[PDB]
């Protein structure tokens, strides 16, 4: 049901968006354009898990929608690739830009605090985009410090948005680290999902690791580092426990399904190995030598190559066993 | 020490607010020099900003209403996309001077909501009127009066209640509008008549219409004149702002007797 909730409030955010679009007279691919924006319409929803009164919350989370996606289209307006009407992107953008400040600010807690959050680090997030365009990033560092503006900054705003709009009860720090970390975790699915559907290269973290200048480890590294940002964000009283479930969601999808698309064979960090004695040695094995392996009560017994057609052989206790041993023995 | 030594450093104030804060936020030395060539869109804040008293309060309403003004100039091109300008900066630079503007008008205005209702109120209209003015263009006066009353009266229309809900007492907010309103379709009409050579520009245009017959002279002068008198007329209401009246006079004159010749029939 929390996830009939997510869906309802993206199908009402996706209703919100699309006749205010249309009312302002985009075409009806303006339109079908916006109501593809899924994760941007359901963001909104995660923003607001904060919030204790329903009507406050679904207010408020359209209003969200709104200017996330007027922002979205002001950068299809800056790519101008999408084939839209370069005139009814422009105009829709700004008219429902408009109507979100409108909305916002009738929710806000004070009247100068939604104009407050936009300006504060309007020139970070607006300067840090036209430097993420004329400086190609070329490693994991300055992939990651561009996605903290157009990323990370871009959605905390809408953050700190949500808990300024929220009423009562919203721990507004928390609700902002939580929208930046979690809006890399996003930004980083979308580059290496994009790397193909789009066929972007310049910049672009699915090409730098495809191309060497970034390792696999690092990036599942920063997504380790991200999801426990955005749980311990999520964390903080009153706490949003809901979401829990959302961070480990998006984080695992792109360890699971997107990383592989990028790193290969066994793209972590290094070939697992088997440590044990034989014949009064000390032999380390890689478990891609590996060949048959069975239990014996708790030990396990295996056999591999050594160099040629040798067949070498071993047995350890399964706490010394790795991970990715004790696989081949319930694979076999 | 006369009006149009005020109108002169006001104009030069709004600049350098401006082009600060274009290359503050990343804006190239092209995107910079362009925003300060935007002559007119810098001096017209100080037009609106008439009726205020204060003179602190006037140079800083005048200002944050020249970064907006900017602003959706800066969108303008960018939806056209003939400047020869970066897209990126563009839209950055807009984005950026946009929410400049509302801070500096919410730090200003009575009741801070006002900046938000005046700008929500008739969006539809003036978004989309840009978008049926570029879909279809005019062919006759009527037609082109229509369109010029969405991104001409209405887009300064805003600015001019704008002007008000930020200036304090006094303003007579119908008022400075229907000056914004009046004036601004005599400049746009203006624009249009230089905009001609300046431009390459023939659909919808008015000057395009004058000279192909579709549009007749007298009617152009009819609308000048129609514009001017509502334009005297709304500085005349009390208060009053007496300091427009040869501001009217300067701009409609100009048409008549520099751009219409231009543009005879055929
Ligand atoms: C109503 C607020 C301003 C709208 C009318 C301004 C149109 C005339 O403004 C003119 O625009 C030209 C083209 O960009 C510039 O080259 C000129 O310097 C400027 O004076
Ligand atoms: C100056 C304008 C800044 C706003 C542009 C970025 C805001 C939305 O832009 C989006 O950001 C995403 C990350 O959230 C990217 O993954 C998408 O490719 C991009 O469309
Ligand atoms: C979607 C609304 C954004 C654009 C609104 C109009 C912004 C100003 O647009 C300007 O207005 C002038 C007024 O005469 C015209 O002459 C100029 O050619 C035009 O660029």
């Amino acid at each position: 049901d929390d996830d009939d909730k997510m869906l309802a409030a993206e199908a009402a955010n996706r209703d919100h968006v699309t006749r205010c679009v249309a009312q302002t007279g985009g075409s009806p691919d303006l339109v079908a354009h916006t109501a593809a924006l899924r994760l941007y319409l359901r963001v909104p929803h995660f923003l607001t898990e904060w919030t204790t009164d329903p009507d406050r919350r679904a207010a408020v989370s359209r209003a969200l929608a709104l200017d996330i996606v007027s922002m979205k289209l002001l950068d299809d307006l800056m790519d101008d690739d999408t084939g839209l009407d370069r005139v009814e992107l422009a105009c829709v953008c700004l008219r429902l830009h408009l109507r979100a400040l409108h909305e916002l600010e009738s929710l806000a807690r004070d009247p100068k605090a939604v104009t407050d959050i936009l300006e504060q680090d309007a020139v970070h997030l607006c300067g840090g985009q036209i430097r993420t365009k004329r400086s190609r990033a070329t490693n994991l560092r300055e992939w990651r410090a561009h996605a903290s503006t157009y990323g990370s900054t871009f959605l905390g705003r809408y953050g700190a948005l949500a808990a300024a709009c929220g009423g009562e009860g919203q721990p507004a720090d928390s609700v902002r680290e939580f929208a930046e970390a979690f809006a890399m975790t996003i930004t980083m699915a979308d580059d290496l999902t994009d790397y193909d559907r789009n066929g972007e290269r310049d910049g672009n973290l699915a090409h730098l690791m495809r191309t060497g200048a970034v390792a696999g480890q690092d990036v599942v590294d920063l997504l380790e580092e991200l999801r426990g940002r955005a749980l311990a964000a999520v964390a903080a009283p009153p706490g949003a426990p809901g979401l829990v479930p959302v961070v480990h969601l998006y984080t695992d999808d792109v360890l699971v399904r997107l990383l592989p698309r990028h790193l290969g064979e066994a793209g972590a960090g290094a070939m697992a190995t088997v440590k044990f004695k034989y014949k009064g040695e000390e032999k380390e094995v890689d478990i891609s030598k590996i060949k048959k392996v069975w239990r014996v009560g708790k030990m396990i017994s295996f056999t591999y190559d050594e160099g040629g057609g040798k067949t070498g052989r071993g047995a350890v206790s399964e706490k010394d066993a790795p991970k990715e041993l004790l696989q081949m023995l319930e694979k076999q």
